[PDB]
């Protein structure tokens, strides 16, 4: 929404829960590094590259989600002591996403608008008559495209 | 991806694809004008808002998704004579998403990081060798995250 959060010991915070981020994987490093047998390299500079650009926030939200659904699901069953601190570095990782995303605008990507929320309740409660308002007021629409397109073409 | 298109004509026919739009609006315009009997504003400026600052991407692209998947629909099915003209809008809509989608990061917010689809093709090749990999290098998805995170607190 209107972003900037309202959260205490922010951003001051943010080294502290990077370190307790890496202390939880250095609890499984042993573990996978023996499982690997490879010496080629899967998490390439050009994806660093990508999270310090313009689509940074959108690399970095997909390799969360990549991480929490096809990698971290298969790995939590590999071995029954593993489990916990898998499924804990899962955690911590979900409660950093959570921390950007809430936290002053930080994972903007992740945010969601709300004056869209609020015109989808309203159009909701008034049913049938929704689609009709909708559609008469479609040309106000194109103005707030227009809008958007403008401030980019314009000086 | 890294993103800068390579299109024609750009961004010079905006506005004639943007009359293109609301000349299809105007052939549907007086029968929408008629079902709806209401007075009030469903389409509010705290919309616009949105759309000029920072979550304006997210709110344009969630708003034209809303109007093709809830809207234009059950407007379509209306009458007879009016379903042709209701499904011309939307492919001008579409039409015009993808022009902004595609040319010089107009819609930035729609746009996918090439890095990550080709982790992702090259960890489905390796298969169960890809979750061993993707957990070794866990350390490594750290260290971009805090790169992320380190672009914004530092100066």
């Amino acid at each position: 929404t209107q972003s900037e959060n309202s959260c205490t010991h922010f951003p001051g915070n943010l080294p502290n829960m990077l370190r307790d981020l890496r202390d939880a994987f250095s609890r499984v490093k042993t573990f996978f590094q023996m499982k690997d047998q490879l010496d080629n390299l899967l998490l390439k500079e050009s994806l660093l590259e990508d999270f310090k650009g313009y689509l940074g926030c959108q690399a970095l939200s997909e390799m969360i989600q990549f991480y929490l659904e096809e990698v971290m699901p298969q790995a939590e069953n590999q071995d029954p002591d593993i489990k916990a601190h898998v499924n804990s570095l899962g955690e911590n990782l979900k409660t950093l996403r959570l921390r950007l995303r809430r936290c002053h605008r930080f994972l903007p990507c992740e945010n969601k608008s709300k004056a869209v929320e609020q015109v989808k309740n309203a159009f909701n409660k008034l049913q049938e008559k929704g689609i009709y308002k909708a559609m008469s007021e479609f040309d106000i629409f194109i103005n707030y495209i227009e809008a958007y397109m403008t401030m980019k073409i314009r000086n």
